């Protein structure tokens, strides 16, 4: 409402996906969010507040980043627990990684139905890419979004959060008035590529 006091609007996000994937690089590129990230000692969990200024007012997604222990096993219940969106990441060069999504969406469901999820393959700055849009293919059968990303250039990085926040709401039309300050891009994402690799999602999305 128009009025000083008001409770915040906020959701709790699960950033899941194989070790070494890229989600830690990928939260902490919101500068405030890191800033005010929380340790959470019982879980082994950092929580990342990250603001989003929409048309419609702020909306937070507290991500949840894991303290690495996907690297020896799933996360626990606690983990998935009252989380209200998701995002699944891979990364574009290394295969095995998009192979073991299926996996982490079904860890994910099993705690959590029916939540709108976002899967997001990460490194598109990475010259050598192995799992290109042809091949991408889970998301259809399960309604996810799909997003390439590079986290170290800021390359999409609030698209994630924009589909997510239209679905939250319930607001097709819901749009980030600002962005968030992000850390500099620390290569740059050519735009020829990402102009290839944008349509070459279009062509594979109409088969
Ligand atoms: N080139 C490139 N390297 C990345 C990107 N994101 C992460 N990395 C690297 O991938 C490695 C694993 O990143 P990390 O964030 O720790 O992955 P996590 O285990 O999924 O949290 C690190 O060496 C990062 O520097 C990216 O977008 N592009
Ligand atoms: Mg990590």
């Amino acid at each position: 409402s128009a009025a000083q006091g008001e409770p915040q609007v906020q959701f709790k996000l699960v950033l899941v996906g194989d070790g070494g994937t890229g989600k830690t690089t990928f939260v902490k590129r919101h500068l405030t969010g890191e800033f005010e990230k929380k340790y959470v000692a019982t879980l082994g969990v950092e929580v990342h507040p990250l603001v989003f200024h929409t048309n419609r007012g702020p909306i937070k997604f507290n991500v949840w980043d894991t303290a690495g222990q996907e690297k020896f096993g799933g996360l626990r219940d606690g983990y998935y627990i009252q989380a209200q969106c998701a995002i699944i990441m891979f990364d574009v060069t290394s295969r095995v990684t998009y192979k073991n999504v299926p996996n982490w969406h079904r860890d994910l469901v099993r705690v959590c139905e029916n939540i709108p999820i976002v899967l997001c393959g990460n490194k598109v700055d990475i010259k050598d890419r192995k799992v290109k849009a042809k091949s991408i293919v889970f998301h259809r059968k399960k309604n996810l979004q799909y997003y390439d990303i590079s986290a170290k250039s800021n390359y999409n990085f609030e698209k994630p959060f924009l589909w997510l926040a239209r679905k939250l709401i319930g607001d097709p039309n819901l749009e980030f008035v600002a962005m968030p300050a992000l850390a500099p891009p620390e290569v740059v994402m050519d735009p020829a590529l990402a102009a290839q690799y944008e349509h070459d999602l279009e062509v594979a999305q109409t088969t």
